[PDB]
């Protein structure tokens, strides 16, 4: 019937402080022990982990009402907002508002956004100097925060950023959400509570400011360039024809913009991180750049789309250092699994983080090598090898977007640059929802065209 359980240090807190300690190696550890499926207590929920390939298609292709998103992250309530995503009604409507998100991220959009990242950079640029040191990670919050945010809101966003304080107000958010908080949804945190309303009252300005626009230029609609979130979210209607409320919709954009910006800043800092550590890998991307670019000056996207092996870079650190280190989901129905069935109640566990260290599916997995995915395939021995964008109904809708968003802002860095960085690649740290780098996280760089 039930999968072996890890024994528990205590009862109740379970396995928690071993868990805590370092989920990944946790799972690594534990699943040497008691094979591709064991669960644990932890605070009180009973934790099914599935750690092998083979048996993840039962945990993808799920629906809804067997395997429940918003029973597990329902928690970001108070980031995201009340009816909006994991808070939604329904499954139906959370899918609804996805699919708005996802519908200011075209191919039209995506040229427009070449220059956008082009722009934000160049300002950028006359902080740094021509020489000098930077902490990488924050580099690239920083250029990450002002590039989706006009990607998603549109141009009307940048004062707000650079004369409203804007940028700090979402430090407030990530702040005030840690992983305990899956575990306790009510631990209060009165500084986020504080941001988020500051950040609401400012996107509640940006939608009234649309409005009148929109009025006094109506052309704005038909123009598929020019369509921003923002936009779709003021002109569509739920498919039932029920209109949005701007609390939605401000929620809508909060939620989007949480998964356009930390996600995205730590790949790349990661990626470019290795790329410039490794001096046969950077030759390769160096190589690749000039080729691409020619006698031109400035990028755009035919020319990103053409980036594969930075590409694979990229991918390669995602194998390595995916930000979202574990995926949940909830068994509504008891679930079958190998011999086993998990029961109602139970969370399934599944960790990009643990499959990018199998042994089965990588060779050598502590070595960034970006040819283990160019020419030796290796992700695609199992159908679910690689999952840091997740699979199936609940993949990454964003994923085209942060791989032109990362390839870009990468390319542009290292036209402008030569950058070194200093020290050994740290490890990740378990400490926030979003994993990225130990700090200090510092580089070097210097201007190439004087
Ligand atoms: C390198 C950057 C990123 C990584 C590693 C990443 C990873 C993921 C993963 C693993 C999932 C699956 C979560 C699950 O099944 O529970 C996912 C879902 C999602 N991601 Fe991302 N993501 C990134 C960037 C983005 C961006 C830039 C956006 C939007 C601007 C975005 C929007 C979403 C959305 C809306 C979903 C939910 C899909 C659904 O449930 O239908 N992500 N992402
Ligand atoms: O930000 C979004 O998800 C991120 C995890 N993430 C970050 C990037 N891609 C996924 C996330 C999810 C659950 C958490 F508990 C913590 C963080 C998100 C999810 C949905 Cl369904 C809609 C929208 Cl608009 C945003």
């Amino acid at each position: 019937k039930l999968p072996p359980r890890v024994p528990n240090l205590i009862p109740y807190v379970g396995s928690f402080v071993s868990f805590a300690k370092n989920p990944v190696q946790f799972i690594i550890d534990n699943s040497k022990k008691y094979g591709d499926v064991f669960t644990a207590t932890i605070l009180g929920k009973e934790m099914t982990f599935l750690n092998h390939p083979k048996i993840l298609d039962t945990f993808f292709k799920a629906t809804d009402n067997e395997l429940s998103l918003r029973d597990v992250y329902r928690f970001m309530r108070p980031v995201f907002g009340t009816g909006v995503v994991y808070d939604a009604d329904s499954t139906e409507r959370m899918m609804e508002q996805v699919k708005f998100v996802s519908s200011g991220l075209t191919t039209a959009r995506f040229r427009v956004f070449v220059d956008i990242f082009e722009d934000e950079i160049a300002h950028k640029v006359k902080e740094l100097g021509p020489e000098g040191t930077v902490d990488v990670a924050e580099l690239m919050a920083d250029l990450i925060i002002f590039t989706a945010s006009r990607c998603l809101l549109g141009d009307e966003v940048r004062q707000y950023l650079s004369e409203k304080n804007l940028g700090k107000l979402y430090h407030d958010i990530d702040d005030g959400i840690s992983p305990l908080s899956f575990f306790y949804p009510s631990l209060p945190a009165p500084k986020r509570d504080k941001a988020r309303k500051a950040v609401g009252e400012i996107f509640q300005e940006l939608l009234d400011k649309r409005r009148e626009e929109h009025k006094k230029h109506p052309e704005r609609l038909l123009d598929e360039s020019k369509m921003d979130v923002v936009d779709h979210l003021l002109t569509q209607k739920y498919k039932d024809g029920q209109e949005l409320t701007d609390v939605h919709r401000i929620g809508i954009l909060i939620a989007g913009l949480f998964a356009g910006q930390h996600t995205s800043s730590i790949t790349s800092s990661w990626t470019l991180m290795n790329v410039i550590s490794n001096k046969k890998v950077l030759e390769k991307v160096r190589k690749e750049q000039e080729e691409i670019m020619g006698s031109d000056k400035v990028l755009d996207y035919d020319k990103v789309m053409k980036m594969d092996y930075l590409e694979a870079c990229m991918k390669e650190a995602l194998r390595m250092y995916p930000p979202l280190i574990m995926i949940m989901r909830m068994a509504r129905k008891p679930r079958e699994c190998e011999q086993y069935i998990i029961p109602k109640g139970n969370i399934l566990v599944v960790s990009p983080s643990v499959a990018g260290r199998c042994t089965d599916t990588y060779t050598n997995p502590d070595v960034f090598d970006p040819e283990r995915l160019t020419e030796r395939k290796e992700h695609e021995k199992f159908k679910y090898g690689a999952v840091p964008f997740g699979a199936g109904r609940h993949k990454c809708i964003g994923e085209n977007f942060a791989l032109l968003q990362v390839k870009s802002i990468i390319s542009i860095l290292l036209r402008y640059f030569d950058m070194e960085y200093i020290g050994k690649i740290p490890d990740p740290s378990y400490t926030s929802l979003v994993v990225g780098p130990s700090p200090p996280t510092r580089m070097r760089y210097k201007l190439r065209k004087q």
